[PDB]
């Protein structure tokens, strides 16, 4: 390992960057509480456009490789999708059925998942609701596909837990990863997911027996996101102020990279390893491994 560095700020978003999504290793999206979708194309420079615009915050982006549009949502309660080349202005594909803030979305082998204020979960297919995932008491911050062709989805819970779905029914809970609001979830295979939450924590977990493998420690206040690097280390994020980058297989804390921003909202992983970060500061930041690609 050697660290992180940053690559490029991306300028442009006039409130909170909540969420953001690597299209390919030349595009990025995000989307703001200033009711924004952007997408900044990397020429030489990043160059950002904003393509679509509301007056609803937005907290969630995915993306639809086939279809090619990048989907958000956020507090008006619904999903939306528009093409990499759609122009601010122009109306939205539209996805109806939540009735709170959709605060997570992901996209995985045809299948739109996405978690909302409303207590549910969404399962959707060909631009209609397939699954409603209804049995969690309070928020779900998060969901994720687990697989695609046996139909199992997990979600988890400002009701301290995590609920593991086979088509719309619960087959099993997780009540004692976190004493605690469950914020985010990536799932590493059909056996296993990590998790985090408001308790500082991140934790991968067995799937079958719901043990505890690892404890990530070390963030110290709540964690907001997480996903898996193209190698298989762990990055987060959260609400001190850091991007963490971990060790998946020992557990050890590789880099803390700390922001002038006081919250870290959102990460996603490009495929050539460079990290996406969605800030506080209204600021999309890219960090990369490689010097060639080096702000410095």
């Amino acid at each position: 390992f050697t660290g992180y560095q940053l690559s490029a700020t991306l300028k442009g978003h006039d409130q909170d960057v909540r969420d953001v999504v690597a299209v390919d290793d030349s595009k990025v999206a995000s989307v703001s509480r200033d009711g924004t979708v952007r997408l900044w194309s990397k020429d030489d420079q990043w160059l950002g456009t904003v393509v679509y615009t509301g007056q609803g915050f937005l907290n969630s982006v995915c993306y639809d490789s086939e279809k090619e549009l990048l989907l958000f949502g956020g507090k008006d309660t619904m999903i939306n999708g528009v093409p990499l080349f759609a122009t601010s202005g122009e109306d939205p594909y539209t996805l109806i059925g939540h009735q709170g803030n959709v605060c997570s979305l992901s996209f995985q082998d045809g299948v739109v998942i996405s978690g909302s204020w409303d207590k549910t979960a969404k399962v959707w297919k060909e631009g209609s609701l397939v699954y409603n995932l209804q049995a969690h008491n309070a928020s779900v911050w998060d969901a994720k596909v687990v697989s695609f062709s046996e139909n199992k989805f997990l979600t988890a819970s400002a009701d301290k837990t995590i609920k593991l779905w086979q088509n719309d029914k619960v087959i099993k809970t997780f009540s004692g990863i976190h004493n605690d609001v469950v914020r985010h979830l990536a799932v590493v295979d059909d056996g296993h997911f990590i998790s985090c939450s408001n308790d500082g924590l991140i934790k991968l977990v067995d799937m079958h027996t719901g043990d505890v493998l690892r404890t990530y420690e070390g963030h110290e206040s709540f964690v907001y996101c997480i996903k898996l690097l193209p190698n298989g280390d762990i990055v987060s994020c959260g609400e001190d102020r850091t991007v963490r980058i971990w060790s998946k297989e020992n557990g050890s804390l590789k880099q803390v990279i700390t922001l002038p921003a006081i919250s870290i909202w959102s990460v996603d992983c490009m495929s050539n390893g460079d990290i996406i970060v969605g800030s506080s500061d209204n600021l999309v930041r890219i960090f990369s491994q490689e010097k060639s690609r080096w702000a410095s």
